């Protein structure tokens, strides 16, 4: 009944209210109420999808207009309003992205569209990606064939897409959802392989940290080493690759922390020295799209793989607070 919408407004508001400051979080749940007020579930239901979505923003720090436009899903094409939004409370913004959403919503002209918008207002496309990671989360009831589709689709454009706007944490759980979909079994066997070997990668890992440091210090350069979760990179090559528990269990990510551009330089050149250079990329020169700065280098120690992300400390602190 009424019950689940009621309880899935207070989910929302439980999310909000560490961040958002009272008046906000009064217009947010303003727009909720306006969403059921105009919706009658008599489509296998929605309200709560759209509440489902929001929440999913609620919970990457997203702001107070993004999350009524997230509410507001289909509420002028769908239901008996249009401009309406502009009219409410909601106002200007919260109507222009609300039908920035629905335009996204016949190959190459689709991949126009999604670039355009992207250029247009970013928040059309992190309403868009929610969107697309809540409807994952919702596809165990249809068949796999269907499921693998929708997956793929997935894969190819919201995945890069997600990237693209800097929403990467949100990009490794979408990729992870379309493995799932798109092979359960091989996606078993390696998430078996991952948590067999994980122990051991583990220990193996505190071991390069450890060496990492010791390189550090050897060629007098100050730094931070910090362990980096890598179960989406060995996923990602082991669902497309045969086996091998000894590269499973010796490959490893890294992010080390300097304190200037002329020692992320200084350790590059000290690496290239010790290990073979499988992969390197300048995002510090070359910025990723998103202002994000950093080197990337892969490395080929004897059996041992490296993947690290070196960085400044203010660096750092633009890509993980803005």
């Amino acid at each position: 009944p009424g019950e689940e919408v009621s309880q899935a407004k207070q989910q929302l508001k439980l999310i909000i209210d560490p961040y958002l400051s009272v008046s906000e979080v009064e217009k947010v749940l303003a727009a909720c109420d306006f969403g059921d007020l105009a919706h009658t579930g008599i489509t296998r239901k929605y309200i709560l999808h759209p509440i489902a979505v929001s929440c999913i923003l609620a919970n990457m720090r997203l702001d107070p207009e993004t999350l009524m436009a997230a509410l507001l899903h289909d509420v002028i094409e769908d239901t008996q309003y249009t401009k309406d939004d502009i009219i409410e409370r909601f106002g200007q913004t919260v109507a222009e992205l609300v039908d920035g959403v629905t335009k996204l919503s016949n190959k190459a002209a689709s991949f126009r569209k999604i670039l355009q918008a992207t250029l247009q207002d970013p928040r059309v496309i992190i309403i868009k990606l929610a969107d697309r990671y809540h409807n994952m989360t919702t596809l165990g009831a249809l068949r796999p064939d269907k499921r693998a589709r929708i997956a793929q689709e997935t894969f190819d454009i919201f995945v890069p897409m997600a990237r693209l706007v800097g929403m990467n944490e949100m990009a490794d759980n979408l990729e992870n959802l379309c493995y799932q979909n798109l092979d359960l079994d091989m996606f078993d066997n390696v998430q078996n392989a991952l948590l067999q070997t994980k122990p051991e990668r583990c220990k193996y890992q505190s071991i390069w940290e450890q060496n990492l440091a010791e390189l550090l210090h050897n060629y007098h350069i100050q730094g931070r080493i910090k362990k980096k979760n890598n179960n989406i990179e060995l996923l990602r090559h082991f669902v497309k690759n045969e086996m091998d528990l000894q590269e499973l269990t010796h490959s490893h990510a890294f992010e080390i922390v300097l304190q200037s551009i002329a020692d992320c330089d200084r350790l590059v050149a000290a690496l290239k020295e010790n290990f073979q250079v499988i992969q390197y990329q300048d995002h510090i020169r070359r910025p990723l799209p998103g202002g994000n700065q950093s080197l990337m280098i892969k490395l080929k120690g004897e059996k041992t793989t490296l993947s690290l992300t070196i960085q400044t400390e203010l660096m750092r602190k633009a890509a993980r607070f803005g």
